[PDB]
């Protein structure tokens, strides 16, 4: 109409939505200048005018709604509430607009003040890439709800289990005596505690509880013992960690469980439960591990790739003078060009020498050689220009970037005065830049790195947004809540606190991180109230779960003689390994000398290495050693054995030569570490797992030039910290800490100079810290030291130098880039070999398809009999009984039984347990009615050709088991332990599986699983065969690491210490799941007091190697796992 056609012009105009965007951003500015730590009843002049903004904001906000709905109408497809973000654009400005009423109303309610944060998610609509890839998002969300059930699976029945187990046992702490007498001055706390206040506690096994810490394990403090005293523990006061770790509810149980699904802070509370209850709770954590945070999340990423795959496709589917010329020639020489290489790679070199207290003479050779390459590369800068002039000078950029290294540098060299000293020596990293025109994958890589992140920039800016709306509500909930008591006179706040937007944002990145998030957890969750934790879960689950998953959906997409016998001798030289390897699983450093398991582990090895010899003959003389081909060693597994055994042979041969033990000591040292390769025969010795690692090897190949730039990253970068940091990360660890500055007055104080272990000395130790930061563990302490780092030898101060966050971030952001890649790079391999494949075998399987067809044509009707039912008093059973409207009952009651079970706590009230055990007899009684109900509706032939009614008869029994048994508590007819009610009421938890049958997606999903079984079964024995050999080796190097007061560890507690093999072998599946592994290294690589060889040992050159390699291949073989199931999802999809 007329009034309509006033505006569409201005609101149909682009400019409008400039000035829309525009003032959103301005929005966003306005939000960021909030200070809750300073911003107190707003009585400034910041406060005052950032007020004003916001009611402009407002004002504009409320203009351009009125006129985008007189002008579009209401109510309708076409008109103003069509689009989602015009209805959250009305939302926001409902919210505006309450809002300013209240606060006419003289109402603080900082409750819905808060509600701002979601102003800045207006911009989402008014960039057409954010636009449509947001539009991909939502569409293929509500594909995902197959994932989010299993979700609700696996947190509701290991919740019920927790809660039913250890409920309120986390409290129990170690009090005194009864009727204690002291004769006054009372010093002596109500309890136990080791640590100032309560933050690490003291949890003991009650009496008639089965722990293993039992209030007589205390230490005695080091006069008077009065610790001692301590004989019983009840219950009491509170959980740990500040009354945030429980299982008091099932609220906390999902906090605990949704903690160790994040894999941070998860040995904690398993040693916790282990403290309180009982030893054998690792089979609960570790089930929680594989199940809940490995197949559970990745199913998660396989999902949201596959369906985004599909939209993709849908969405698609809907549009369907003279010797210039003689000196050129040497220019080109492929002589010169190798030359001019080898000098910038010695370059580098001269530049990676540089360390912490250089040698003097050391300093002015460097110099001296900057000079000699600067010098040489102006030489290259004059002869390309003269030889090719000052136009094919500029045709290739790659020559301005050169000719700007030598402008620099001899810039660098003139400047010896002040200010270049400082910036130009940390501009020579570009030298090396110029490896790139020379390699030749290393342009088509990073040409198609470019190709990716054409599309990467939307979502990246989508991230950001993400980031930034969260921090903001971070920023209201948490502001000026996380004040740390005081410590040395002054209430210092946590460095992860969430007082100023800067540290906002970092401590967002940090939990999406996954790094010592749960401190964050804990220290705001006994702040504000415990539901603040659904921030939290919706912080991580919505980015890590959601937006990451989908950045890889996005780049998938984008990239599209004598006799001889060999009948059965495979399995039995298995069986010999097996035996071996439980000769090799014994080996601890502590059985003594001359034992009889000393002995038997000898002749063991010796009877091993004849068997293993007397193979390696067989197979010689059948084939013969390299005589021709089809020889022996014409096989690589054949060279792997023939290597094995002749390790073997050398280390005998030397150990009887143990007589003159002198120089040759290292040499035992090395045959061991050898000898504990030998579990890996298997795999020639074994079909699937041979053809399994051709393939991982296969699939290397084509992800070898990221890695290869991912290490020219990590080189780079670690020369560019070895510039930055020097020698900085000294400390003056003491009893004060405070109001000293350097050195010597450290040494004044006498307290000591502590170096950190965590380093930027060397470009080695440079390269440990990198990887540390790289792999998203303890990086948050490194990150501290580096901004703390003030000069060469003072104390850090607490943020001294805020910019090295840009550092230590896009280092993260850029490795954790390429490893990324590095996934969608396997995927895409694989996907084009058996896509190459596929469908050849398929087209068969269509053939036969269509005869599965033909086969239910044969199904239709074989005179079923349901008449033989029909009259007999159940003609009403077998039709009228068995619809689905009698399942949406069962359905209906187990959803009761679920809510029901969801409310035991600790100390309920009687008269809740009373109810419970009444709905229990009601849900038991019913059950039983439809279990007859089926069972009167047909007989016995199909009760076993169901294969699932099976389960109602299993669960059905089990519920009048557990009736029964209650009967035998209320007339103490005998004394039953209480293990047996135990189990049966945690067992109560199977009457949840009935849900499996209406949940046929959930059933498809768990298929595509179950058909990747072959690939999934073998990586899996390769990943427990990688633990074996990786756990040997850690038993041979680190078993002697004493673990006491005087080496006090940080990583390896009580279990997680390498003197066992079974030990190890714990905490080598505590390092795979990447939970405090650089606390690991830390502890191993540690100068003891001369106790011992190891600690004085090569430890410091092994010991980092051994840890990165573990890391590194556990997690290869983890998403080769990935991509297995994920490219079978995709056929199963085809199909
Ligand atoms: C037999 C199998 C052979 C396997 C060869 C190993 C080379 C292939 C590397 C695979 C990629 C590593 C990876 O994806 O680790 C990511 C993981 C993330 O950690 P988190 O967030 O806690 O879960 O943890 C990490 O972040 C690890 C840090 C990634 C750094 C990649 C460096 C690659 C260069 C290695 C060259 C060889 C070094 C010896
Ligand atoms: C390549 C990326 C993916 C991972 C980085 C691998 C590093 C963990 C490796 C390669 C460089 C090695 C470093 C080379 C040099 C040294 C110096 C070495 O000697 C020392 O300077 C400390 C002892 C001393 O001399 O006082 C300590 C081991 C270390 C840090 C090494 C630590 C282990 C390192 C093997
Ligand atoms: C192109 C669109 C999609 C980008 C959307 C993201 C922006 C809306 C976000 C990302 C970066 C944010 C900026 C990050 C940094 C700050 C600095 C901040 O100022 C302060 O740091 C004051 C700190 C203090 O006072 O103690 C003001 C908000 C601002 C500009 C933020 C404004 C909102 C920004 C631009
Ligand atoms: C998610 C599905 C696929 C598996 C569910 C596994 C857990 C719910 C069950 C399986 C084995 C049970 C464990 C079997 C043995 C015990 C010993 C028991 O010790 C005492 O009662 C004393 C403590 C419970 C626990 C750990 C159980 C905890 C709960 C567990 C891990
Ligand atoms: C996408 C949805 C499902 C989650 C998005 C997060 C927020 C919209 C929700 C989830 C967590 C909730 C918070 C949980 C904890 C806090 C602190 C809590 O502390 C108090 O009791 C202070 C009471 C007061 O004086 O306001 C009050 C509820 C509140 C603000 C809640 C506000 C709304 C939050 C941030
Ligand atoms: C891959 C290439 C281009 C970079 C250089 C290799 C580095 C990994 C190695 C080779 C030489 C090593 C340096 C040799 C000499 C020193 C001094 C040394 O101090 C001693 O007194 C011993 C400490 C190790 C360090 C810094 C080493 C640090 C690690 C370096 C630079
Ligand atoms: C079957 C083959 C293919 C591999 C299986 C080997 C391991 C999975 C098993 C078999 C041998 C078991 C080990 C047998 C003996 C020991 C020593 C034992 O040490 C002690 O308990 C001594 C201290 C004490 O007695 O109090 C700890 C358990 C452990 C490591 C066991 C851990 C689990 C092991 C390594
Ligand atoms: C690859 C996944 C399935 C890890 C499997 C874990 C168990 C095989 C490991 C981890 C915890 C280890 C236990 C940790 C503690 C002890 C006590 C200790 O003896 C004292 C050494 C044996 C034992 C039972 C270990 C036996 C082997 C265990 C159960
Ligand atoms: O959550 C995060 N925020 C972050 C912010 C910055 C940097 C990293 C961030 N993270 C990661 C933290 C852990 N987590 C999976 C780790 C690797 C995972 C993977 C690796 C590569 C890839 F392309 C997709 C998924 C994977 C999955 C299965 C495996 F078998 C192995 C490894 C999700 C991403
Ligand atoms: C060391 C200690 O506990 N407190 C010191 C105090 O003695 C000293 O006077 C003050 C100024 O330097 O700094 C603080
Ligand atoms: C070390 O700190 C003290 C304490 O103020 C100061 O006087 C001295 O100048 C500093 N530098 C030294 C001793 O080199
Ligand atoms: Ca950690
Ligand atoms: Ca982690």
């Amino acid at each position: 109409t007329s009034p309509r056609n006033w505006c569409i012009k201005m609101v149909c105009n682009p400019w409008f939505e400039c000035v829309s965007m525009l003032v959103i951003l301005l929005n966003c500015v306005t939000l960021g200048m909030y200070q809750p730590c300073d911003d107190m009843d707003c009585l400034s002049d910041r406060c005052k005018i950032l007020q004003v903004f916001d009611d402009f904001i407002f004002i504009f906000f409320a203009m351009e709604m009125v006129l985008k709905m007189v002008a579009l109408g209401i109510f309708g497809k076409k008109c103003y509430l069509g689009d989602t973000w015009n209805r959250l654009d009305f939302f926001i400005v409902m919210a505006g607009m309450v809002e300013y009423s209240l606060d006419l109303q003289n109402i603080n309610l900082s409750a819905i003040r808060t509600v701002r944060v979601l102003r800045p998610l207006k911009a989402i609509n008014r960039v057409p890439s954010m636009r449509i890839l947001v539009n991909l998002l939502l569409d293929t969300l509500p594909m995902l709800g197959n994932v989010l059930l299993l979700c609700f699976f696996v947190f509701f029945i290991f919740g019920i289990i927790g809660v039913q187990l250890w409920a309120g046992l986390l409290r129990n702490r170690c009090f005194l005596e009864e009727n204690f007498t002291i004769q006054g001055d009372v010093a002596l706390p109500p309890y136990y505690q080791p640590e100032e206040d309560d933050e690490m506690p003291f949890i003991c096994s009650l009496s008639g509880d089965n722990g293993i810490m039992g209030c007589h394990e205390i230490p005695p403090l080091k006069c008077v013992n009065w610790n001692r005293y301590y004989n019983v523990c009840r219950t009491g006061s509170a959980n740990p960690h500040k009354g945030a770790i429980n299982f008091d509810n099932i609220g906390y149980a999902w906090i605990v469980i949704f903690q160790v699904i994040t894999l941070e802070g998860w040995v904690e509370i398993m040693y916790y439960v282990m403290d309180a209850h009982s030893f054998y709770n690792f089979i609960y954590f570790i089930l929680l591990i594989i199940v809940g945070s490995f197949f559970m999340i990745n199913l998660c990423l396989v999902v949201i790739a596959t369906q985004f795959s599909e939209t993709k496709q849908r969405e698609h589917r809907l549009m369907l003078r003279e010797t210039r010329a003689k000196l050129r020639g040497i220019v080109d020489s492929k002589y010169f060009n190798r030359g001019i290489m080898m000098a910038i790679l010695v370059n580098t070199v001269s530049m990676g020498i540089e360390h912490h207290e250089q040698p003097e003479e050391l300093t002015n050779i460097l110099e001296i050689c900057n000079v000699v390459f600067t010098s040489m590369f102006a030489l290259e800068m004059i002869l390309k220009l003269a030889a090719f002039g000052l136009f094919d000078y500029l045709r290739n950029p790659y020559n301005i970037f050169d000719s700007i290294i030598v402008i620099i540098s001899i810039w660098e060299i003139v400047g010896q005065a002040d200010g270049g000293l400082s910036v130009l020596r940390t501009f020579r990293l570009l030298r090396v830049l110029k490896l790139v025109r020379f390699m030749p994958a290393l342009r088509r890589q990073l040409v198609v790195l470019m190709k990716t992140m054409d599309n990467v920039a939307t979502f990246c800016m989508l991230l950001m947004l993400f980031i930034f709306i969260f921090s903001i509500l971070g920023m209201h909930i948490f502001g000026c809540k996380f004040s740390l008591r005081t410590d040395t006179g002054d209430t210092v706040p946590d460095r992860k606190n969430f007082d100023s937007l800067l540290w906002a944002i970092v401590t967002v990145f940090q939990i999406l991180t996954q790094e010592d998030w749960n401190v964050v957890l804990y220290n705001g969750m006994a702040s504000t109230s415990p539901w603040a934790s659904l921030y939290f879960v919706a912080l991580m689950t919505f980015g890590n779960y959601v937006l990451f998953n989908l950045l890889v959906a996005i780049l998938v997409e984008g990239f599209q003689q004598t006799i001889i016998a060999h009948k059965l001798f495979d399995y039995v030289v298995l069986a010999f390994i097996f035996l071996n390897c439980i000769t090799i699983a014994l080996e601890r450093p502590q059985i003594e000398a001359g034992s009889t398991e000393r002995i038997f582990l000898t002749v063991s090895n010796y009877i091993f290495t004849a068997i293993f010899v007397g193979e390696m003959t067989l197979k010689v003389v059948s084939l013969g050693l390299y005589f021709g081909e089809q020889a022996y060693l014409r096989s690589s597994w054949n060279v792997l054995d023939g290597f094995l055994v002749f390790v073997s042979i050398i280390d005998i041969v030397v150990s009887l030569a143990s007589a003159g033990g002198a120089k040759i000591l290292g040499v035992l040292r090395v045959l061991r570490l050898l000898r504990t390769l030998r579990p890996l025969r298997v795999i020639s010795r074994a079909p699937g797992l041979k053809l399994v690692v051709e393939t991982l090897i296969s699939s290397l190949k084509p992800i070898g030039n990221i890695v290869l730039i991912c290490c020219a990253f990590f080189i780079i970068f670690g020369i560019l910290g070895v510039q930055l940091f020097k020698g900085k990360f000294y400390h003056c660890l003491g009893v004060d800490t405070r109001n000293i500055t350097n050195r010597s007055d450290c040494m004044a104080a006498n307290y000591r100079w502590v170096h950190h272990k965590y380093n930027f000395d060397n470009l080695g130790q440079a390269l440990m810290s990198l990887f540390v930061l790289a792999s998203k563990d303890g990086w948050v302490n490194i990150m501290y030291n580096g901004l703390d780092a003030v000069a060469v030898d003072q104390q850090p101060v607490t943020n001294h130098n805020p910019w090295m966050l840009l550092y230590f971030i896009s280092f993260l952001l850029i490795v954790s880039f390429f490893v990324l890649n590095m996934f969608v790079g396997v995927v895409v391999e694989n996907f084009h070999k058996c896509r190459q494949h596929q469908e050849a075998e398929e087209a068969r399987r269509r053939e036969e398809k269509r005869l599965r067809r033909l086969e239910k044509k044969r199904r239709k009707a074989q005179r079923l009999p349901y008449y033989a039912t029909y009259c007999h008093t159940r003609l009403l059973i077998h039709s009228m009984c068995t619809s689905h409207y009698l399942d949406i009952f069962i359905t209906f009651i187990i959803c009761l039984n679920v809510v029901t079970m969801s409310l035991e706590h600790y100390n309920q009230p009687t008269s809740l347990e009373t109810a419970l055990k009444y709905c229990n007899y009601m849900f038991t009684t019913v059950f039983v009615l439809e279990a007859v109900l089926k069972l009167v509706a047909f007989g016995l032939r199909r009760f076993f050709k169901d294969r699932w009614n099976q389960l109602d008869l299993a669960i059905v029994l089990l519920s009048v088991m557990g009736i029964t048994l209650e009967e035998i508590e209320i007339n103490a007819a005998l004394p039953i332990n209480p293990t047996i009610i135990r189990i049966m009421r945690v067992l109560r938890i199977a009457r949840v599986l009935k849900l499996l049958k209406m949940a046929t997606g959930m059933r498809a999903l768990l298929d595509t699983v179950v058909q990747a079984l072959p690939q999934v079964g073998n990586l899996g024995l390769l990943f427990m065969l990688l633990f074996f050999i990786y756990a040997a080796l850690g038993v041979e190097l680190f078993g002697k690491l004493v673990c006491n007061d005087e080496n006090p560890c940080e990583g390896m507690s009580r279990h997680a210490t390498f003197e066992n093999f079974g030990m190890a072998f714990l905490t080598l599946f505590q390092v795979s799941t990447g939970d405090n592994w650089n606390g690991i290294m830390k502890d191993t690589l540690r100068d003891c007091t001369h106790d011992e060889r190891s600690c004085l040992s090569s430890l410091q050159f092994v010991s980092p190697l051994y840890f990165v390699s573990f890391v590194l291949t556990a997690q290869f073989v983890l998403i080769n796992v990935v991509v297995a199931v994920l490219m079978k999802h995709l056929d199963d999809s085809n199909k």
